[PDB]
């Protein structure tokens, strides 16, 4: 195969395009107007210039030998190879594009028309013939669209290193669908933010040794690997997302089987997401956060009434306020929907006595909330910015126990981290949201304190799967992370408690259909 | 020269023989000529798959250098290792097992003729024709299994090229032994993880005479990387030049690693200095060994008495500094108070902290001198109750961090909580650690918190599985740098263990006698601060 002699790759940046349903196709705007879509997307120029520019010199050897062998046969270099419209589209003073052969492909125009270095070249044939007279490393079709369609239909790409730009702009002009039984994605990259959008990096692919066994001489669950096809095809997995679904991995094929209903469970593990390069809103289904936004607003006023969030139609609490689940927790004398003095009562209140859900408790107990915000403006190098919802003494007035023991706080260089302990962690329900809820706070929490935020760290304490889960768990862990949204906040918010839902906006949320995790 | 174009390898497993400690340490082979342990299952199944493995694609490379050696074009003019025993070796081992499977055997000996011997089976009078049979046979690589008399020539004859060099990590008699390494001439390369195999804990070392269109994608997805701080590469040699750092102790080690090379520069409130991070796990697997840090000397007296003044509920700091015991000493004194602004406490009334939290969590405090029977939450009580009778409960959660009485502490507990799971008989233990002293407090704090695991697990009827550390800000105080430095190239030991009295079955009952920690090898002490 010619891609395979000569080594043809494409490279390509693709922006969406002007209940909506995702796919690969939904990233293929190319340009606008004889132009890009968009002004400078940095860290792409970076990564472009990083692969088309890149030579491997100890690997040249095997590469002249293997064209050689095919023909009947200063720094070395690659190729770059333009439609003359894309051509003409870049500014004098980055062409001919610096370390490359550049090869612009032409009818109307010849080489006398080009002051530059390049080569021109007037058909497709012509440039394999050109590859066979040149020493070269690789070769990089660098578009535009009608030049990667034509390409790709000869089925001369090797590789297609494409640039996911998680943003909509006015395109007229497109990538060519991807047929999916002539290319896999192989490889997926971290998430960025370049220019206010996120973007990553995927790779679609056309369809002392001896000590390492040594100290390896002593090395489940009727899940079959097989089972993961897709998730066990990918060469790199380096989407945040996947630190969550290599747990579910985990549990499935190393968990140890329990009791209360099935789980597969494992204990410690840990998450970190960089909330300055994205908001790490899972796309391997579909989560949506009015729900938690309003549940961490109850939290921050303190409330323990059930039926505010039930009026809002948010329902994460109902079944714990339940006359039948309180009776069941011997709460015979509470009211339904009062949780008792649950995340927010502690947040605000820790150590009052709790009486209902109706109560004034101003000015009573700890507010460990208002103190960790004072601590992280004026001590910001302590070691003790703790907010701590397990109080030991009111644990058994609770509707149940809380699963997110405690956060802790860290500030550098004008950056908040938080770290959040959860000693019980639904892998499969719980656990998506709940890194959305922390992630949201993170970001509240740096701005009413005029930090920017940094990490988000995620430890699990008992990380299980329900049985009851596994089916739909196999269906996500085969579906490839797109890049993830961003989060914006209203700026002119100041205060912990003056945050309202319409002061949150999630942009660019691309992803998989909804899952449900129990199928009925 | 030779022991590079022949691939000459010693393979020995060396024990303790019947305090300073080196590599000479493990030195026992034998004891009137069988070896001195009753059998240690492990090490025969290393043995085994080292010396039976072989590389068939490997083998053109290696038999190409031996005929260009040997001004040859082949090797005469199924691939398997040669193993060379000395006869007492070899009058050694029973029948059933000789000649050793899959393995060329040779066996040095003066006084015995092939005649004597059998099959393709060498015997070799002199070292030298051990160089010649080689220069003749097909073999992967060839490994000397010894005899003490059969390591000695070989290592004079500079005819080894490495050493697989098993620590037996308990003490036997013995009548012979391996030469002491001279450091100038072997170098450690790479070292296991710790195990426990018959009632000991051994670990394996390696000492050495001193598709590839993914891999461009490797390089592109790395084209964002950067190494922040003026720490320097010759100083970490020893320790960057290990290939293999399987020893648990690096999971110490390398957090020592990352935040000198990578932390962040912060100034605490004794304007000391940091090098801070936020975030760790590390796991250690006491079914295996006892994790007390080797690359230095720790002592567990004052350890142990701090966890049973814990478990009797105590916050009186008079009693541990009546036993010496002076881990909460600056923390009691009337200037720490005053400055907590605890002006009403009495000095070393250290106020409502862990023991207080454990046993009555929620009772009002008055002084460290009160009776608090039967006031507030015996915390401690219930987890162990828990793990006794629903050991599947996501909620055996032990927690100091009581918000309502932190200011009443003389200071707000480190190991904010400990979570404990239960599979199989087995029971693991998360504690979260806001603030970790990597320097001096974390090596003591991973002895306390696998400690009391052991004890919870015993009075509980379980084994012990993990201790897993969870690490808040993690820091490295600046004036312990030339310290961690001395000690991160030190290569660890394998590890002791700790026997607890098997009687004790309630948790209020362990005392100071119940506790021992057995065949501790360890580094010289090091006085964090001003290099030791
Ligand atoms: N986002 C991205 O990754 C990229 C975006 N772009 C954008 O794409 C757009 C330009 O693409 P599009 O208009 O398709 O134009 P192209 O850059 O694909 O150029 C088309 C021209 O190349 C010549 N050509 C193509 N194939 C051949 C052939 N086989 N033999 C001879 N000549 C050939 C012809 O030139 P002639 O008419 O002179 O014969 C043809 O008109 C621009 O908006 C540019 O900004 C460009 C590349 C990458
Ligand atoms: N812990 C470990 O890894 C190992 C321990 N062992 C233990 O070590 C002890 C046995 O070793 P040790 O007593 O030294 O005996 P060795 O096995 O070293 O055997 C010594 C005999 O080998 C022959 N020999 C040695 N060198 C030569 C030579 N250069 N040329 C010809 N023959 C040579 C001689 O036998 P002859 O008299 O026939 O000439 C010599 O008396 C036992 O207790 C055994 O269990 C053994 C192996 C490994
Ligand atoms: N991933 C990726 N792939 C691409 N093929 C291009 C691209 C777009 C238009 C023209 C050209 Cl030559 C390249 C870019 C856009 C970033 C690089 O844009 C250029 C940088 C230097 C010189 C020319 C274009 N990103
Ligand atoms: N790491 C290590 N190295 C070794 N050189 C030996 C050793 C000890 C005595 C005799 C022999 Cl042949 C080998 C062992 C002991 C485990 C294997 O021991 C035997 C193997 C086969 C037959 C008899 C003993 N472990």
């Amino acid at each position: 195969q010619v891609c395979d002699v000569f080594d043809i790759y494409a490279i390509c940046a693709c922006c969406k395009v002007e209940n909506e349903v995702f796919n690969n196709y939904t990233f293929r705007g190319l340009g606008n107007k004889g132009v890009l879509p968009w002004k400078c997307i940095s860290l792409d120029m970076k990564y472009f210039r990083a692969v088309t520019t890149y030579v491997n010199e100890s690997k040249y050897e095997k590469l002249k030998y293997k064209r050689c062998k095919y023909l009947n046969k200063k720094k070395l270099q690659n190729v770059v190879v333009m439609g003359r419209t894309n051509w003409e589209s870049i500014p004098k003073k980055f062409k001919p594009l610096s370390n490359r052969i550049n090869v612009i492909l032409s009818r109307t125009l010849k080489k006398e028309d080009f002051d530059e270095d390049v080569y021109i070249i007037n058909k497709v044939e012509d440039l394999i013939v050109l590859l066979g007279k040149l020493n070269y490393y690789k070769c990089f079709i660098l578009g535009g669209s009608v030049v990667y369609q034509e390409f790709l239909e000869k089925k001369l790409i090797k590789k297609i290193y494409f640039t996911r730009i998680n943003s909509t702009y006015e395109c007229d002009v497109f990538f060519p669908e991807i047929n999916e039984n002539e290319y896999q994605i192989i490889s997926v990259s971290d998430v960025y933010t370049s220019n206010n959008t996120t973007l990553d990096f995927i790779i679609y692919k056309k369809t002392e040794e001896d000590d390492f066994v040594y100290f390896n001489f002593n090395k489940k669950n009727s899940i079959h690997p097989n089972d993961f096809q897709i998730y066990n095809s990918l060469k790199y997995k380096y989407h945040p997302e996947y630190q969550y679904l290599n747990i579910i991995y985990d549990i499935m094929m190393n968990g140890n089987k329990q009791s209360d209903v099935g789980v597969l469970s494992k204990f410690g593990y840990i998450m970190k997401f960089d909330l300055s390069q994205y908001f790490p809103l899972l796309t391997t289904k579909k989560l949506f956060l009015r729900g938690i936004i309003e549940e961490l607003l109850w939290f921050i006023r303190g409330e323990t009434n059930g039926n505010t969030l039930l009026n809002k139609n948010v329902r994460i609490w109902e079944a714990n306020g339940t006359r039948e689940f309180l009776d069941n927790r011997k709460l015979f004398h509470r009211e339904v929907n009062d949780l008792g003095p649950i995340y927010g009562f502690q947040w605000r209140h820790f150590g009052a006595e709790y009486t209902n859900m109706y109560d004034n408790y101003e000015n009573k107990g700890v507010d460990q909330l208002k103190n960790i915000i004072n601590l992280i403006k004026n001590d910001p190098t302590s070691r003790r910015i703790l907010l701590c919802a397990w109080n030991v003494k009111d644990l058994d007035q609770m509707a149940l126990p809380p699963c997110h023991i405690l956060c802790q706080f860290y500030v550098f260089d004008g950056k908040l981290s938080c770290i959040m302990y959860q000693r019980s962690c639904d892998l499969g329900l719980g656990v998506p949201f709940n890194i959305a809820s922390y992630s949201i706070f993170t970001h509240m929490i740096a701005q009413v304190c005029n930090l920017q935020p940094a990490q988000f760290i995620h430890v699990l304490g008992n990380a299980h799967v329900y049985n009851n889960h596994i089916d739909s768990l196999k269906i996500q862990l085969n579906r490839i992370p797109y890049p993830f949204p961003t989060l914006k906040l209203n700026p002119d918010i100041k205060n912990i408690e003056d945050f309202t839902i319409s002061d949150f906006t999630i942009q660019n949320y691309v992803h998989h259909e909804k899952i449900s995790m129990d199928m009925a």
